[PDB]
């Protein structure tokens, strides 16, 4: 408990978070811990707060790592507090909802998809340079701002029965091989397909059949290949190479020509407006 | 929306009014009482609805008793009977069972299956992890999330449902299949009881699917250690030809079951498993 506490108390701030924040509202769904949205009473900034507390954790190290390493395209650590038999971690939050609501209720054009893909690749290049693998690049984990900001958020037994379909997972992942950061590039490709088709792949499959198809055939079958520009199709091909060596890195894909048709992020705000109206 | 209203409509809206057993996935499980009772909580589909409805409508002494359910939006609760003897997995994984103890478990499982199959229900997820044990050596089946309800109208399924290592070949290859898929899975559970693990467990789940699809009837590591009668029972459970494979009704009459010991013979296995688990944690 010594090492554990002391490191906290270096970084954790003094004060009562109960007075610094108002308008708490549950949204998680912790584990691990419970996650609320709330508002800074001094600045009006809206934040997300996770309250938790404990077998052990890297918690302190991640916390330390994320306080030292921030990036505009991820939701960043803001502050932390030890509150009684609890720990509170305060992180950034955005009010424009998830990419999956946009994907579900609108039809994105290639310029908008390129804008999103570019923001995500900026997050991924950053994370990968810090030896972090997200592992869950999917529309549910992309948060949008009212100004069109884009941030990544939220970053097994063989005997267990599979419940959800792990549609975003790379072949090397589903076949339980050793794997690296490029699994995130695969999931990005899947997410780009989701944006253009308006729903994730494998929707009509059992988890096991989907698992088999991913391992065996790799990329899902494009429902309507004719509809995509050559340059978008090239970008997808680069993301969804089954051979990890041939698959692009985040750094390389940042240079891809598809990203150069990206609209300004302001082009996403009409999509957020549609999605909120729809929901 | 529709499915969640359906779920809502099954649920009791009464006052549940908090010991812990262990936290699984989908979601985490807990102990309690009000008669000793076991309660599950989860906070999000049809699998839940199916499980609840199928359990409600198919009560039987060899099936874990469903009691009630209460939903709180957010989280959802399912209340079942508590079996304090743990799972058959703890036993096969930490102890050696004799043929008499194995026959006893097989008999009880076959009783559950004959009942389910007679009610047009296929379990599709038979494995030691889904067999729970009472402190008196009771043997009960759970986990009805993946069960299929068949009809003369539609008597077969073709979907890859189950857990790879226990799935029958006709299931993994997406052929039209029926209740006897459960008999295959029971045979694999018998292999767990002999060897500690189902075949191919060291392989990744997809490798296992391929091996099942290609190998068919799995081979024992040491067939010579088995009695001829036990070996015959296994052969009948794991026949590639569905027609030749035994039904639950048929296998209940098999000579292997005649050597079953009293269910009391299982409590020393439970004790050993408990002690082993304690060993593992320290
Ligand atoms: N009615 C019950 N009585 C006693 N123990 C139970 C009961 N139901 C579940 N358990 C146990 O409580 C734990 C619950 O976790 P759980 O996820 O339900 O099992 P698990 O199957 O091995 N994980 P999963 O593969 O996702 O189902 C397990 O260890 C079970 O053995
Ligand atoms: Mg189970």
């Amino acid at each position: 408990d010594e090492e554990i506490l002391e490191k906290l108390r270096i970084i954790v701030s003094v004060g009562d978070p109960k007075k610094k924040y108002t308008r708490f509202e549950k949204i998680g769904q912790g584990a691990s811990g419970t996650v609320y949205t709330a508002m800074d009473v001094a600045t009006g900034q809206e934040v997300a707060i996770r309250q938790m507390n404990p077998k052990k954790e890297l918690i302190i190290n991640e916390i330390l790592v994320m306080r030292e390493n921030k990036n505009p395209n991820i939701v960043n650590y803001l502050d932390s507090y030890l509150v009684g038999d609890e720990l509170w971690v305060v992180m950034e939050y955005l009010a424009g909802g998830s990419l999956t609501d946009v994907v579900t209720e609108t039809c994105m054009d290639e310029g908008q998809i390129a804008a999103v893909c570019r923001e995500c690749l900026q997050a991924l290049e950053f994370l990968h340079s810090n030896q972090v693998i997200h592992r869950n690049i999917k529309s549910d984990n992309i948060l949008l701002g009212m100004d069109g900001s884009v941030k990544l958020t939220d970053f097994q037994s063989k005997r267990s029965t599979m419940v959800g379909t792990p549609y975003w997972m790379a072949p090397e992942v589903v076949t339980r091989k050793a794997y690296g950061p490029k699994v995130d590039i695969w999931s990005l490709g899947i997410m780009a397909i989701e944006m253009i088709e308006g729903e994730p792949p494998y929707l009509n499959e059992n988890p096991l059949r989907a698992l088999y198809l991913i391992a065996t055939n790799g990329t899902p079958e494009l429902q309507n290949p004719e509809k995509l520009s050559a340059i978008f199709r090239d970008f997808l091909n680069r993301c969804l190479e089954m051979d990890v060596e041939k698959r692009g890195s985040a750094k390389e894909l940042i240079q891809h020509q598809f990203l150069k048709i990206a609209k300004p992020l302001s082009s996403l705000t009409p999509l957020i407006a549609a999605a909120k109206e729809a929901t």
